């Protein structure tokens, strides 16, 4: 199956929530970085580096990690230059996982609202 990828919980976060983040359909026994990204231009995302984390996808190719949520916080884009600030309640933020060269499952959208 394609790879695929839930958070819970995904709304009535709050700045610091601590959520699960599950992933399936990965790649056996590969390292996964862990982040949450918001859509800034057409196909640019700005994200929070300072909470990355990271998880390796089991024998059947499935992971579960915990991420640390931000209501707002110094976006970055991935060239390392400092987008600006970005507020999660104006801007459509999300959780997603990727590889070494940035592939994975679609990005779940989060609200903290």
């Amino acid at each position: 199956a394609a790879p695929t990828a839930t958070v819970t919980p995904s709304s009535g976060l709050s700045d610091g929530t601590v959520v699960k983040v599950a992933g399936a359909g990965l790649q056996a026994g590969t390292a996964y970085d862990v982040g949450q990204c918001a859509w800034v231009d057409t196909g640019v995302l700005a994200c929070n580096p300072a909470d990355f984390s990271s998880v390796t996808a089991d024998a059947n190719g499935s992971a579960s990690t915990s991420l640390t949520v931000r209501r707002s916080f110094e976006g970055f884009l991935f060239d390392g230059t400092r987008w600006g600030t970005v507020d999660c309640t104006t801007a459509a933020c999300q959780v997603g996982l990727s590889d070494a060269a940035g592939n994975g499952p679609e990005g779940v959208a989060i609200s903290f609202n």
